[PDB]
């Protein structure tokens, strides 16, 4: 039993970095939050535009808690013309399926003017984020940081918090969706680093291009070790984060602490999080912070300006003249060999489920999973079906039923030919990356090459373009769990499926059943006169 501190980050009282947090949870306290989903106007980069925000800021307010705390988060939808539904990214929701926030799966949408109070315990610690999982809303700024304090696998003095990395349009994503769904995502007008960037409005005739955008700035005190919590939250952005003339000691991936490793740059797919410790041991100077936008992965109009500024002297106003490390320049994830959980777990005996991604064109460009593109009915979410004792779901719900062989290995194959590295997010579980391969899956040979012995473990991992991703998870969380590409266009285009896991073992408190019913009653009251119908997959 030791206290967490700058020289004992492994400690968490009677618990520690060695505690199995899948099986053991500290007692904490209840923390209550009130969030308002708003229709806003912001100027993050000297361009004024609309946004959909929590509480009028991009990013939204920080939700900060300790490992074990119970969170009560009242979410009121103050948009006029969209439902909304908020997901707590990577959060296991063991026994709280109905608060996972996936509209069409775990809830009906929150109708305009309605409130839904999300309740869940945090049985994980580290860096994550919360965001709307209702259509493309997070692309208009509807996300915020969710930081759960706990132990760490390397010592550090100061936690600077999250640095968000994203693309950023100069108009609502909902304005460009009709063009994007023809099949080619647009190059967006800029990027943001923790909510800010420069933009040259000097030659603009657009009255909204008011200028004054500023670089993200981070100040170091020489000798201090800083925890930076990196999240890629773009619509369709890949990053390779780096700080010139500094080394990153990587200590967590998503919500899983790893054996520290050092790296000059850090590949980060959408929805992925890393925790790094940077020691401020360079010559004191201004250094460029590089997002290293992956131009081979997706387009942006201003890729080279996905940068911020590290200062050792905060009174300096000069731009860095530092020289960047040459990026690997791929759309890959960090190498599997680098991502070794500190808490070592092995994958047990399993049953294999194989699915294949392709594309089709119906009304617009769609992605298919075993020939079916996800299309959900917001007024009949999977959980509603489950509470009605339905076990056969619509084809377009892309349900795979799991029932106990205590483990599943889920192989998803890219048969599209496109060579996109798709960030695949699984809800309700950390998975084990048993293979992440650039090659064709062979059901007779590939399983023999799976790594079942402490493989990487996280909640978002790349399906390699033209390859396969084999992820294992244990049947330990009855529910209906969405799995999808986190490239927002692709999710909206149906690149998703869901696991209905141990359906008959789902338990929901009567109070939460009543709440769920109320949410859907209110949604159903809104839809007859909504201005805008569902026009994508729902998620
Ligand atoms: C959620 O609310 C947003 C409003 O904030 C809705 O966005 C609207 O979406 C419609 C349908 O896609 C857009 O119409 C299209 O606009 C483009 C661009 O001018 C045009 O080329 C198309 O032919 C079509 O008219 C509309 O622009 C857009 N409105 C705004 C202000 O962005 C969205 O549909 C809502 N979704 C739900 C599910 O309630
Ligand atoms: C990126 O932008 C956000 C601001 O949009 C910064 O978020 C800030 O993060 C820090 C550290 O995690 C938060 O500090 C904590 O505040 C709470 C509540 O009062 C307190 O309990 C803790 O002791 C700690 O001071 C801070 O709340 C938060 N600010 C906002 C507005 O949410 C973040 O720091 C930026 N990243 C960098 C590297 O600058
Ligand atoms: C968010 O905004 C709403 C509406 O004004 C308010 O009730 C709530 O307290 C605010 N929450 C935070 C965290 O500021
Ligand atoms: C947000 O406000 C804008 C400007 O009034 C409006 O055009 C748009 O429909 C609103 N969006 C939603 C989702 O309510
Ligand atoms: C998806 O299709 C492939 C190829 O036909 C088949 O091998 C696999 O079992 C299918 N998966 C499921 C879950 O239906
Ligand atoms: C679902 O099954 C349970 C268990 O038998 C039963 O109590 C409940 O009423 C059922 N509900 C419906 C709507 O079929
Ligand atoms: C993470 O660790 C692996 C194995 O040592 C390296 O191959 C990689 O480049 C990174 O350091
Ligand atoms: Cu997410
Ligand atoms: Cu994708
Ligand atoms: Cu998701």
């Amino acid at each position: 039993s030791c206290a967490n501190s700058a020289t004992s980050r492994s400690c968490w009282g009677e618990y520690s970095i060695d505690t199995n947090w899948y099986d053991v949870t500290p007692t904490g306290v209840t923390r209550e939050y009130w969030l308002s989903v708003e229709n806003s106007t912001i100027t993050p980069d000297g361009y004024t535009r609309s946004a959909m925000t929590f509480n009028g800021t991009v990013p939204g307010p920080a939700i900060i808690a300790d490992w074990g705390d119970n969170l009560i988060i009242h979410v009121t939808n103050n948009l006029e013309h969209n439902g909304t539904s908020i997901h707590w990214h990577g959060i296991r929701q063991l026994g709280s399926l109905e608060y996972d926030g996936v509209p069409g799966v775990t809830q009906c949408p929150i109708a305009p003017g309605d409130t839904l109070t999300y309740k869940f315990q945090v049985t994980q610690y580290g860096t994550t984020w919360y965001h709307s999982h209702f259509s493309l809303q997070y692309g208009d700024g509807l996300f915020g940081p969710l930081i759960i304090n706990g132990p760490a696998t390397a010592d550090y003095d100061e936690d600077v918090g999250v640095i968000f990395l994203q693309d950023w349009a100069h108009e609502s994503v909902f304005e460009i969706w009709d063009t994007a769904r023809l099949g080619a995502p647009p190059a967006l007008e800029n990027t943001l680093m923790n909510g800010t960037n420069t933009f040259d409005c000097s030659a603009s005739t657009d009255p909204n291009c008011v200028g004054g955008g500023k670089k993200f700035e981070l100040t170091f005190v020489e000798g201090t070790k800083y925890r930076l919590r990196l999240i890629n939250v773009g619509i369709d952005s890949h990053f390779e984060f780096a700080i010139d003339n500094h080394t990153l000691t990587v200590i967590a991936n998503d919500l899983v602490p790893i054996v520290p490793y050092t790296t000059d740059t850090l590949l980060i797919g959408i929805g992925q999080r890393y925790d790094v410790i940077v020691e401020a041991n360079a010559a004191a100077d201004n250094y460029w912070i590089r997002g290293n936008w992956g131009t081979t992965c997706s387009t942006n109009n201003e890729a080279a300006n996905a940068t911020g500024i590290l200062r050792y002297d905060s009174s300096s106003i000069a731009n860095p003249t530092s020289v960047g490390t040459t990026p690997r320049g791929t759309c890959e994830d960090e190498p599997v060999a680098s991502l070794v959980p500190h808490l070592a777990l092995d994958v047990g005996g399993y049953s294999l489920v194989d699915e294949q991604v392709s594309s089709a064109f119906t009304n617009y460009f769609t992605w298919t999973i075993n020939s079916s593109s996800l299309l959900l009915d917001w007024s009949s979410p999977t959980t509603l079906k489950i509470f009605n004792n339905e076990t056969i779901f619509p084809t377009e719900y892309n349900v795979v039923a799991l029932e106990q062989e205590e483990w599943v290995v889920y192989v998803i194959e890219d048969l599209t030919g496109f060579g996109i590295w798709h960030p695949i997010h699984l809800h309700g579980h950390d998975f084990f990356i048993v293979a992440q391969e650039t090659d064709v899956f062979n059901s007779d040979e590939s399983p023999a090459k799976f790594n079942l012995v402490n493989p990487p473990r996280r909640d978002v991992a790349a399906l390699p373009g033209n390859g396969y991703l084999a992820i294992a998870f244990k049947l330990d969380n009855p529910g209906s769990w969405l799995l999808h590409c986190h490239i927002a266009w692709h999710a909206s285009e149906g690149m998703a499926m869901q696991f209905v896991e141990s359906q008959s073992s789902i338990a929901v408190k009567m109070t939460d059943t009543a709440i769920f019913e109320d949410t859907c009653a209110n949604w159903n009251a809104y839809t007859p006169t909504q201005l805008f119908a569902e026009d994508d997959s729902g998620i």
